């Protein structure tokens, strides 16, 4: 039966650890796959971890340069959540150097984006076998969240762009039906820049907070209702939650426009709550390093920072990188209400460490109804490793 | 259809072995996880093994220093019984240093404790996802069982302990339903100390025996009510069944306070027969060596310690450690009773061993209706590992 | 529930992605067979990679010498499509150097031929077991598809050869129902070839597309209906799909006569498209390196070369090998038509590079409704390994 | 739904191969059980690979003595047929050095028995855990068939032996249903010697073909019907199929007495056919080397060694060992009766071979209504290993 994720989102007070893989702790005897973008995802029984492989095992030679984010030797696979990337309980969901998946209550979509930078095609899977095909229409490396994807009552939509990374580019909505493409929209940000959305099911619109890497420290945000209409524009809250950004200090936030003048970002996440916002962010300000989620009273609708709530789940003396959002389904939650989760992605060796390698292991956070003590869960994995 | 652990438990004569891992054994060439507290738990349908790991593998260079008890690496994860504490065979529970889990007939339950010394944090999972959480109400190292919980009618019970470990400390019931925090209860025990309780269904009352870290070499004992009152006291038997302890010829008994001049202990069990008593313990006194199984003639409601039965599951010569109770629900073992079994944890390496880890393998019981011979199941792995 | 392979073919324009498994990239560090013949097939729920062992682990030295093509520890194995060859996934399916795998709609049958070179037999296996038994008619290697084998409406049909390898041999077709031999026939080519096929359900028919190891450089061909009459030929097309073959400058086609001085080829596939053929083969047109296919006008009942579509799926400067045919059933992809996929088998190691070894790793494509942009997905394995 | 093994055996013409593993060849690197006694037996659904362990894996040093045959870290664990004995594909049946499995149509009933020489228990799993314990009642190696054991409509039974292994020792029957002892019966053989029966469900009648280890060369022979009356015997024909034995040349026969001077003996099975039988043997008279099937014409109620039949599965220049005998349910072969199966345990190591080591892989063949040409399917391991 189809899955309803037409709920608001539980308003939450704090976050407490959902599962931990350990994978890059366990790679150094396991075999594990050397890994990125490990995010999470529900369906109506189980909640998995999807990821992205270099075709390669850690502490092996093949996972020698997998800095390079593009190969076609990337494989979307996944796991069940806290378990780790290892080989032997991974299915293979599709290629791809970028993705995203969810589960329409019925069964898992997944897209995969392979192919050369020109013209990337997006592989969209329904069930395991591929059903739709989405060319680059910019041919400037086709591109998606590096998260889950949502569906409201049995239709699955994403966002992706196309186009250069370090200014203006495109960026289109994509609908689907059991894995057949049933309509798009182009999303029409000039002087924006939308990478990676981080989205989740609120009030039956689903909502994103996205990276802006081009010229925001704040963040690209879009809410889409079911016929495609959206609106999209940045994060009100006068809180830069990207990296790298400037100081809290000295910051002023829009819900038009992009502010600050930094260059780069990395994928993030926020939570509507009626008014307020949960949002993400490393701790360090210039680099991955550690992460916290903030409360900001308004946040969502207006540009204070007014902070009721923070929590660190990582410190600034360990490795943090990508974080994303996702739900928990009624059908599982048993709340009367989406529970808003997310994950973290832990990067570990290059460019930082002595590694010819580059992987992530993962720790996933739920929303919960009371406040929750701060702690660091960092990846705590020893390099480098004997292939050094 | 949810599970009656309603029925007393059927009487039993001996213990015939149910399960062993071997999995220290395995793991000098396969990919085990370093772990410690495998405690068994069964459902309408299989029995498992829950594990904590040290987010390492054994042979691996992550498993040293794995003696420290709290990391945030820990993570609670689960087999079938019987099969080692591998990679690609497990479950991940949740993150946690220091558990329980039960079946409730419908779903697991788990709580995994982990977080700072200071405040941490119980994360309830039903079904998988973390359902409700519980947090530090005195601020000392929040804990738990490390053994099964217990549900009868739905309704799943639990011990916790807050506060430090050599001298007077909180002990908390909780209930739930369906992951539900649902009610809880303080046990009021002045003078006393009630660590990692080992539970049973019996007679429609969860019983507990428990580990008394302050000055009982006897073991704290508590029945509870699925209203939450509770009777709270001690092993009547006068045979001293914690480590360190005394001899049994020097030693007094008490339905009410601890006894002996001892500090320190280690997880135990016993079962209720009636008026008898199955209480479980190493052989040695003083050192964490060898075990076996005593049946006392009243030894439940008196001081005696008439020894009708008496049974040794491992040799004074080999290593043991834990030990914890569970039960064969009414859909398994067919028996018109709850089958009194338990488990052993028998560790090895740190402190004792030329080893920079610390783990642990078991070796499962069942209560059967005859008596049966004396052996010794032992780890039966030969150290150090190449890693020393 | 029976499953209907009744409809015609989605004509399709390009190809999509399926699946790479990155074996043995992965199979460096981790536990992969030594494998080759990785073939595909569905069933009303999953797509399955098949695959031949050398009864071995790459980076092992059993793995030595692992280009003999049939050997007594050869084993016929599989796993889900996309996932690599290895150990702890894998189904054992049957012993077998000669192999052909289809699913009915309710069970899979496997036929696995092995046995001395002089009286071979073939052991069909429905549902797991072995259900009938087909002896060497002719005393000179039965042998077999080495590709998915067809079912039609809960019968199965497939392609067996026997007889020498470079001149002359005997084909015959086979049908079965529920692993049972309920009928064969003679094929009748006197002057023909007939190695390999690679099949599908056609319009209710059975398509081939097979091997001339004698004289052809083009593919024989046949056409099979449920009461096992058929035309055989060769594909009209006047383009050489075989390696080695000749330039396609010089080349004169035949629908009923092999063509070109050449001995040797290659296993490959074809699709019928209406009038059209899609048709695979190596880029290199003297050794099995890259990989591309093609659409002819009229390609499939005319002589022409008129190319519609070309699109490359392996370079030039890649190993590549096997390739061979496939269909998603419509309980999967939804289409109202089988969709045409088919797999490519990229070997490494012997005769060619610095290894006691030999085995392949795959690339999946599928059918989909636009045309696809060129790349190469090659095996991307670093030879020789440790055992060199 | 309740299994019912009543049917006779479908008289079958040769044997064709079903599985094999080569787990030895694959343990060299991956992770595989060191293991012994490698049983086959079926289910309404699927067939396993029922295993004894020597608590440790191949190619590692805790295989290091594992020829001795009684161990506390001994386990029976099972796999698919045709998978190797791994650690990721295995399921922990019970602990054992002694041991027999088999389905009732709805779970399966296995028998660990472990403990020391003197009292060593039986322990009855059904679906999984200890629902039974059979005590040595002779105080001498309490022991069972090292194969399946029969199941016929629910009830299952079994051959116990007990006392010495080189003269005179005790015999019983057992009978449960669903893992309930609720039947035995003593086997009178005074003069005989009866171990490690290899049972078949025929004409309602469980018959089994055992050894003699005392003086017999010829195979104690045994029929049961289901209220514990049975025949006990010997195989009529006049030709021996144990090990050590003499030549066929100089040998007579008996359907009561033992015949040769020769002490020792090997595991072996046998099937009626009417009046004829089916008989398995090694090539080698004096080793375990080699091993063939035999068809003899009346061979099962009279003293003759007509030949109709012989076919070699593994060839005089290779090891062998033990082999077995079970059968396909009629909920699988579609049979309209019980196909004859057996499978050959082919050991490697020591005493023989240059290891620290003792282990065995398998090959399993089927009765079909066809003869199959002679070949050797050999274990293929390369010794020795590296732990050498
Ligand atoms: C900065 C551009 C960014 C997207 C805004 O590219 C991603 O950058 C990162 C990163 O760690 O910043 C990791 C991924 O592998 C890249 N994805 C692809 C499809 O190339
Ligand atoms: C002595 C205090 C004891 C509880 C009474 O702490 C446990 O001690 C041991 C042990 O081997 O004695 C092992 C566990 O890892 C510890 N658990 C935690 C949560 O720290
Ligand atoms: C050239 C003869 C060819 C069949 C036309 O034999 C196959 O040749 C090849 C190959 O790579 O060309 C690989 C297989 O292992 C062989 N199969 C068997 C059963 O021996
Ligand atoms: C010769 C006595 C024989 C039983 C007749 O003992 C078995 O002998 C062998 C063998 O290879 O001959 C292997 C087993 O491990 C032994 N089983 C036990 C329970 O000890
Ligand atoms: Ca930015
Ligand atoms: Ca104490
Ligand atoms: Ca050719
Ligand atoms: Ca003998």
């Amino acid at each position: 039966t189809y899955m309803n994720n037409t709920e608001a989102i539980c308003d939450a007070k704090g976050f407490a650890p959902f599962s931990k893989d350990n994978g890059i702790r366990i790679g150094s005897r396991g075999h594990i796959f050397v890994i990125r973008e490990p995010f999470v995802s529900c369906s109506p029984i189980e909640c998995r971890t999807f990821f992205l492989t270099q075709g390669s095992l850690l502490n092996d030679k093949h996972s020698n340069g997998t800095v390079k984010d593009r190969s076609p030797f990337r494989t979307l696979m996944s796991v069940e959540v806290g378990q780790s990337p290892n080989v032997y309980q991974a299915r293979f969901e599709a290629v791809a150097w970028s993705a995203t998946a969810c589960h329409d209550g019925k069964k898992w979509m997944t897209v995969g984006v392979t192919g050369p930078d020109s013209k990337a095609v997006a592989v969209i899977h329904y069930g395991g076998v591929p059903t739709d095909v989405v060319n680059s229409w910019a041919g400037d490396i086709l591109r998606t969240q590096e998260s889950s994807c949502t569906c409201i009552q049995g239709d699955c939509y994403w966002v992706m762009t196309d186009g250069p990374a370090n200014r203006q580019a495109q960026y289109r909505i994509y609908k689907a039906n059991q894995g057949r493409i049933i309509g798009q929209t182009d999303i029409s940000f000039n002087g924006g820049h939308i990478e990676e959305c981080s989205c989740y099911p609120n009030d039956g619109k689903v909502e994103c907070v996205c990276r802006d890497n081009w010229t925001g420290t704040n963040r690209p945000v879009l809410v889409i209702s079911p016929d495609l209409s959206y609106r999209v524009g940045y994060l009100c809250a006068g809180i830069p939650s990207d990296t790298p950004r400037g100081e809290d200090t000295q910051f002023t936030g829009s819900c038009t426009s992009p502010m600050g003048n930094q260059g780069y970002g990395v994928k993030g996440f926020g939570f509507r709550q009626g008014t307020d916002v949960w949002m993400g962010r490393t701790i360090s300000r210039t680099s991955r390093s550690g992460f916290e989620i903030l409360r900001i009273k308004n946040g969502w609708t207006q540009t204070s920072k007014e902070q009721i709530r923070k929590q660190v789940v990582v410190d600034n003396l360990n490795w943090s990188g990508y974080s994303g959002s996702f739900t928990l389904p009624v059908e599982l939650s048993g709340k009367d209400c989406l529970v808003p989760c997310f994950w973290v992605e832990m990067i570990r060796g290059k460019p930082e460490e002595k590694t010819i390698w580059t992987s992530s292991s993962s720790i996933v956070m739920c929303g919960v109804d009371y406040e929750v003590a701060d702690w660091s869960w960092h990846d705590g994995a020893i390099l480098p490793f004997d292939i050094d």
